[PDB]
């Protein structure tokens, strides 16, 4: 699946690996995150990541 990158401290959300310790099992898309998910590290909203592809 597909990584997302924190535009202000460079975590990598992984669709595979999710981010369970917040709620989030592995394998769900970037799109499916809850409109209050935020970054785990930096706290930026879902609107300062991009996905990693051209
Ligand atoms: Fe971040």
């Amino acid at each position: 699946m597909a990584k997302w990158v924190c535009k202000i401290c460079g975590y990598i959300y992984d669709e595979d690996a999710g981010d369970p310790d917040n709620g989030i099992s592995p394998g769900t898309k970037f799109e499916e995150l809850p409109d209050d998910w935020v970054c785990p590290i930096c706290g930026a909203p879902k609107s300062e990541f991009e996905k990693l592809e051209d």
